[PDB]
């Protein structure tokens, strides 16, 4: 699936919910809440 907000993840693999317009950042390191 995707990962949900506010999620750790990787920049370089960023795979999370697309839907929710989210987005690993490389400097956060986590799933944002983009507008």
């Amino acid at each position: 699936g995707c990962l949900g907000i506010f999620k750790a993840c990787n920049p370089s693999n960023d795979q999370c919910c697309k839907s929710s317009k989210l987005v690993c950042s490389r400097k956060t390191r986590w799933c944002k809440w983009q507008i």
